């Protein structure tokens, strides 16, 4: 077929790491706003059938060791992953609490490689690293710079509204539109091998 | 206004940049087959409606006065602009005949303001190679009859390119060289929805 099949007993999970608060020694500042995104993230993805999980200011370890255990965890009755990282950023990386680790890092435990159960399984992730390569079959990056958050704010707005009729690079496509409007813009990397819908 | 305006004389300039032979002083090989790469291209792109020019064993400098003479010309009649490179990629960066040139300078001529009339239409840029940002680009970046890629885009397109959107054609693409086994990749910043028609 040419969509991603969702006939599993579960749409799958969310991982939201929301990020306010930073270690003194880092330089960098309280995130305000993110809270605002958070819930509205959260909301808007229960709405569409995941399974949320919010985490806050996590520590390096932390966003490391969480990760690596939902990628071991059995995955056969999802039809897809979705992690959503609110922090701060720069080039190719992400803020923990305490530090910085590299973005790839983080979304190389989902591989086909050492995550069996998600294969032939759309791997999203929605990044909104403020203050600034995992190339592999059913991943989807969404990555936005621009300082709730526009990208944020115009993400959920689209979805709760489309989000059971639209296919993702739609969705995406009309977010990068009004973040657009607004006046930086998002982006879209795609690896994506067929057409995502959140519906059945 | 959900999908970008077609409704213009052209289609707009398709540049082929076809690198096969490369200098001596770079140890690079002749890329055998991109030469029915570049054939199954122009042909595809042309029936696309695209006016294609193809440039063979392009200098570093080619390259560059290429794309920027490119977004210096009048572009008002015109749904849009793409350009194809057929040549050795490293990490960020493109072979001439003469050497290595960085991809994000061949499009910096073609920004949000340079290139005042490419303003808020798709450039597209379709790279097989083996940031940058701006609203209105798109990647479609692979590495590796002539490539799986080219293949794989060239059927879709001449059967789908004017019926699905471009996110479609690119993923079916993606799908199709990975039904083979790497993996072709798009990079979007897209605002609207991209139909080769109406
Ligand atoms: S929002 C994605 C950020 N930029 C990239 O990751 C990027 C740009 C680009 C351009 C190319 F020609 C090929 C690959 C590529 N990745
Ligand atoms: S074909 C593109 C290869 N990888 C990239 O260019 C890339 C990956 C990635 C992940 C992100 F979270 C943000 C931007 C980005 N570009």
């Amino acid at each position: 077929t040419y969509q991603y099949n969702m006939n599993f007993e579960k749409l799958g999970k969310c991982i939201i790491i929301n990020n306010k608060n930073f270690d003194k020694v880092t330089g960098m500042g309280v995130r305000n706003g993110t809270d605002k995104d958070a819930e509205a993230l959260f909301k808007c993805f229960r709405s569409l059938g995941f399974d949320v999980i919010v985490y806050n200011d996590c520590s390096c370890a932390k966003m490391q060791d969480l990760l690596k255990k939902a990628s071991e965890e059995d995955h056969t009755n999802a039809a897809c992953f979705a992690c959503i990282l609110l922090s701060h950023g720069e080039e190719n990386v992400i803020y923990g609490k305490d530090g910085v680790t590299p973005i790839k890092d983080l979304t190389a435990h989902f591989r086909g490689d050492r995550c069996k159960t998600l294969l032939e399984k759309p791997k999203l992730f929605f990044i909104q690293a403020c203050r600034g390569i995992p190339v592999e079959a059913d991943f989807l990056f969404a990555y936005s710079t621009v300082p709730g958050s526009w990208f944020v704010q115009a993400l959920c707005s689209i979805l709760e509204e489309h989000g059971k009729d639209l296919e993702i690079m739609q969705i995406l496509t009309r977010v990068n539109d009004r973040v657009a409007r607004h006046f930086q813009i998002p982006c879209v990397v795609s690896m994506l091998t067929k057409e995502l819908y959140f519906s059945q």
